[PDB]
């Protein structure tokens, strides 16, 4: 039948302590809801000891209220076309001060969107 | 009704001129076939002119014959559990020398394998 567009973007990434928090935009024309069917991928550098350490994992999706580190959370349980949700990463370390990061995100459907910047 | 473990693992990565081949084993109990559903991601060092240049980038599958800079294809239609097969990655700038890369690939049904290690 009819095939729909999905589409997503980043507004915005924030870092608080251990916590990414990434702004999502839903672009396209379906509604995303099935998050446990996404992909959520960030590589960072962390701080271990005070050495900058290369990390990249994936992060499973959760709706408990206290994620544990290596798991996503979500403050919706639909984003729809035209609206934007918080992301919430939960790091297993601090950030490494002013290094690079990359956060790649999977719907259910197939279309990613991936960030890059500085933490 | 029944549910069925799926599982990746990596046996071994390979790489030629600007080509990866990952040789992908099925451990779990379902086939894998539905690979336009599957993930690919691989960060590794792009030698660009001379400069190794981190690369973080999204893959696509192909059946094509010829793939594409940022493209996969793997050589069997089905991958049935206790078989293995092989992935090949189509980078767009050949490895830098002696660098560290990551590959991660996630199956349809949401399990992943992540391989670490130096091209």
């Amino acid at each position: 039948l009819e095939q729909l567009e999905t589409k997503i973007t980043v507004s915005s990434v924030s870092l608080t302590g251990s916590t990414l928090n990434v702004v999502l935009e839903n672009n396209g024309s379906t509604n995303l809801y099935d998050f446990q069917g996404f992909s959520v991928i960030v590589q960072y550098y962390a701080n271990i000891s005070n050495i900058s350490t290369f990390n990249l994992s994936l992060y499973n999706y959760t709706k408990n209220s206290n994620p544990s580190p290596y798991y996503w959370t979500i403050n919706t349980p639909l984003l729809a076309p035209g609206s934007q949700a918080t992301l919430t990463i939960i790091l297993p370390y601090p950030p490494y001060p002013n290094t690079q990061a990359t956060v790649v995100i999977v719907t259910n459907y197939g279309p990613s969107v991936i960030w890059r910047g500085s933490l």
